[PDB]
DNA sequence: GGTTTTTGTCTGGCTTCACACTTGATTTGCATCACTGTGCGCCGCAGGCCAGATCCAGG
């Protein structure tokens, strides 16, 4: 991670200086969207669907109201 | 009408994914069976062993 800062510590400046001009400065989703379109150019369409399902909390993860319904409706105590 | 956005196009060509079928060969889903519990209370009990108070009939 520290060397992924050391190798991208100029392109990181490029993406934060383009983020404020193109949309306004939203640093997460612009590189997310570049990663989606990079999978499009790399031609994986199911993998990007798993990506957006994760980033909507669907393909795994289990949004915590559903886990609450599972912990409640099967008589599971909190320790179990 | 401008201004930027929002979608459309191109054809040649690249990878990427679905399907044509079939016969087992699994794996996965769902009914089916005869039942459960929540429908009310209360306190010392049960089982057994033994020293000691009753007792009751024969000498």
């Amino acid at each position: 991670r520290r060397a992924q800062k050391h190798r991208l510590r100029e392109l990181k400046i490029q993406v934060k200086e383009f983020a404020d001009k193109e949309e306004g400065g939203d640093v997460k989703a612009v590189c997310l969207t570049l990663f989606l379109l990079a999978l499009r150019a790399r031609n994986e369409h199911r993998q990007a669907d798993e990506l957006e399902a994760i980033m909507q909390g669907r393909g795994s993860g289990l949004q915590p109201a559903v886990c609450l319904a599972i912990r409640v409706n099967t008589f599971l105590s909190c320790s179990q």
